[PDB]
């Protein structure tokens, strides 16, 4: 296959799994879909606008927590926009996305 190809043992090739909990119009959603999207990262956002159910779903997962948004970076709970933030700030996260 033609092409300038890496080889380290990938195997099957998987990129980190990032998830978002939204509601679109949500100030601290939307503050950290920025975040994410000037980062150029590829996500996932489960925007659940009314949605009773998965947000049932979300807490599960969120340890209890139905506060708005709630992230997920290879499956490890992250946090709301707050804490994203911080961790941005604090030179942590960019070796989640990772780099």
């Amino acid at each position: 296959m033609r092409g300038s190809h890496h080889h380290h043992h990938h195997g099957s090739a998987v990129s980190a799994k990032i998830e978002i909990y939204t509601w679109s119009t949500c100030p601290f959603c939307m503050r950290a879909l920025a975040l994410l999207k000037r980062k150029g990262v590829e996500f996932q956002e489960y925007c659940i606008d009314g949605d009773n159910e998965a947000r049932e779903a979300m807490a599960a997962r969120a340890n209890g927590k139905r506060s708005l948004p709630q992230i997920f970076i290879d499956d490890q709970h992250i946090g709301g926009c707050d804490d994203i933030y911080i961790l941005d700030g604090a030179g942590k996260l960019d070796p989640l996305l990772h780099s």
